[PDB]
């Protein structure tokens, strides 16, 4: 069975109690955390494509009011995010399970951007989300784990200095 895990959700969750925040730039932001996925059962000499998307957790817009975060009243569709090709792939199930799979060079912007950096609305709630496909063979297959531990709120800037604190520990 092919088994997709978390890699330091003891971090992870640490963030998402406080409510956890990532910067978007107009040229893009490197995420930390940064997500690292333990990969397991698949097959070492099939090929394989990992993408990172991220999926609209609701569809409000989200204000930091009296130190607490709170939703918007006036929801609107959220158009899906495009999706991050991982740059390692395509490649080999042995390397994608020979160590952690780290989606270190990601950027997160506010503007629709040349390449690579992945365009989030600020202010809305997303839920990190991998897709592994596997490419090449007859039988192309994809399965798909999203990642609630690793939720946060796309901000220009940090408004909980609790995350601010945590973000600096920890780097
Ligand atoms: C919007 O289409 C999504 C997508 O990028 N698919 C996709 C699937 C599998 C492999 C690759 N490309 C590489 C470089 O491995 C791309």
């Amino acid at each position: 069975e092919l088994r997709v895990g978390l890699e330091e959700s003891e971090l992870w969750l640490r963030f998402k109690e406080l409510t956890n925040e990532m910067i978007v730039t107009k040229n893009g932001r490197r995420m930390f955390p940064v997500l690292k996925v333990n990969v397991s059962g698949l097959d070492p000499n099939a090929m394989y494509s990992f993408l990172l998307d991220f999926v609209a957790a609701d569809n409000h817009r989200w204000k930091y009011v009296n130190g607490e975060w709170v939703p918007g009243g006036k929801p609107e569709p959220q158009a899906p995010s495009c999706v991050y090709i991982h740059p390692d792939s395509p490649n080999f199930g042995a390397h994608w399970m020979k160590a952690p799979v780290s989606f270190s060079k990601v950027k997160l912007t506010n503007k629709l951007n040349g390449g690579g950096q992945i365009m989030l609305n600020s202010l809305h709630k997303y839920e990190p989300r991998i897709h592994i496909v596997r490419v090449g063979g007859p039988q192309r297959m994809i399965t798909s784990h999203c990642f609630p531990e690793t939720q946060f709120i796309a901000v220009t800037a940090y408004q909980n200095e609790e995350i601010t604190a945590l973000k600096i520990k920890y780097n």
